[PDB]
């Protein structure tokens, strides 16, 4: 029986209308021994507000216990560490894992969109880039919209780490030709906690 | 006990006439007391003698480590030739025998394109030359940036990212000087592909007053 430990949502914990969750799950739980007890804490203090799914056999015989503890989102961005203690009558120890958000100085992302290259004007898709750069640490969420809607083809690259050991990544939104050329505006949004209000965003259109 | 790992070339080297592709079998773990391993290796099944072994090197803590490096034709790599290197040990039961291809898949030439700097990053010390390369299929690939026929190297690419077509996209950015960008200097994107004609092709980037 294994126990694997999951952060928030970086968007979750940026932003307070969201609910920022960290979410225990134990695989590989028996038939034979199928009860799980959890115990969490917040900086080494229990806390009780966690909510426990009931099993759920998987395919390949064994049980899946997922529990899951709503954080508040100052405490994960202040750093606090969540565990995850797991008890089961074949573990002659418990297991526990700890998470907490990375460590390491913030630094605030700088954000550029680029507009498509002359040279892809003669394909019938072309490629708004949004440069992500200069942040820290890596958990950050970039979006892209237009007429305040979310875009549909787009891809973020994972971020990279940069010579002065901050991290950039590239956001790449691909739309029809006829769309930018008919001077339409697309905007690069961006979530981090280096930013002020945690967002920043971007617009980028043909003039 | 042995273990043996196997490593293809570097895409590049088997890219360019020029250099030397290699597949580099390593054997680790090796006994103290019976070392001796002998290496055979296969082309598609038929065995080649132009390996060359090193001697073993000892380690600290009574392992000996043996490489062998196999020479490859740059059009047999790019092919889909298998190579397998074979190792045998009197401390094994059964020789190990280990299998290594380059990636499968339809080539699909990547297509290049190189982006200035947004006009908000000119308040900067340095700015962000950038060189997009998307379309591409498999995602070995090596890109480079220069500048005067000198290499300019404070640039970092991004993984391969698997695009929504199966084809892969890059991104690499270079950064300099802002003087030198104003300055009105040619920065070139050189991208290295199996799918591309010759193998090459380079895309230039200047400021525009
Ligand atoms: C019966 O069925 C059961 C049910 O299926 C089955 O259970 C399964 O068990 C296996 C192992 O036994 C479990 O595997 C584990 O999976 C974990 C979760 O993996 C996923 O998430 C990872 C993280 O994702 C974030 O981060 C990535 C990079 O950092 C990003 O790429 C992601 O996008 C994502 O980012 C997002 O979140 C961030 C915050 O986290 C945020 O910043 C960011 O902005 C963004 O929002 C991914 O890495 C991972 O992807 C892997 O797999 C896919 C293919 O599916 C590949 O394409 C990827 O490249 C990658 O390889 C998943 O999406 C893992 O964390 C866990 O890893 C650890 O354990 C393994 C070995 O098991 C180690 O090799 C590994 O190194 C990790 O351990 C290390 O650290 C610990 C301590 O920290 C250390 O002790 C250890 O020694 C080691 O160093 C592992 O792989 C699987 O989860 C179970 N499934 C389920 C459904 O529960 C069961 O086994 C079956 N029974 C059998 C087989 O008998
Ligand atoms: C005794 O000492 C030597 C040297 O420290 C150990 O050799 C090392 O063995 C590890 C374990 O397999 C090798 O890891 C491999 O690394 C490559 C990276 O390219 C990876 O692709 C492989 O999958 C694997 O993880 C490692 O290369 C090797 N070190 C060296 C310098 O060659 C050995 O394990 C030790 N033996 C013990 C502790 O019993």
């Amino acid at each position: 029986p294994s126990v694997f430990l999951f952060p928030p949502k970086p968007k979750d914990t940026l932003m307070i209308s969201r609910t920022p969750e960290v979410t225990c799950v134990v695989v590989d739980v028996s038939h034979e021994d199928p009860e799980v007890k959890f115990n969490w804490y917040v900086d080494g203090v229990e806390v009780h507000n966690a909510k426990t799914k009931p099993r759920e056999e998987q395919y390949n015989s064994t049980y899946r216990v997922v529990s899951v503890l709503t954080v508040l989102h100052q405490d994960w961005l202040n750093g606090k560490e969540y565990k995850c203690k797991v008890s089961n009558k074949a573990l002659p120890a418990p297991i526990e894992k700890t998470i907490s958000k990375a460590k390491g100085q913030p630094r605030e992302p700088q954000v550029y969109t680029l507009p498509p290259s002359r040279d892809e004007l003669t394909k019938n898709q072309v490629s708004l880039t949004c440069l992500v750069k200069g942040f820290y640490p890596s958990d950050i969420a970039v979006e892209w919209e237009s007429n305040g809607q979310p875009e549909n083809n787009y891809k973020a690259t994972p971020p990279v780490l940069d010579s002065d050991g901050s991290f950039f990544l590239y956001s790449k939104l691909t739309v029809d030709k006829s769309r930018w050329q008919q001077g339409n505006v697309f905007s690069c949004s961006v979530m981090h906690e280096a930013l002020h209000n945690h967002y920043t965003q971007k617009s980028l259109s043909l003039s």
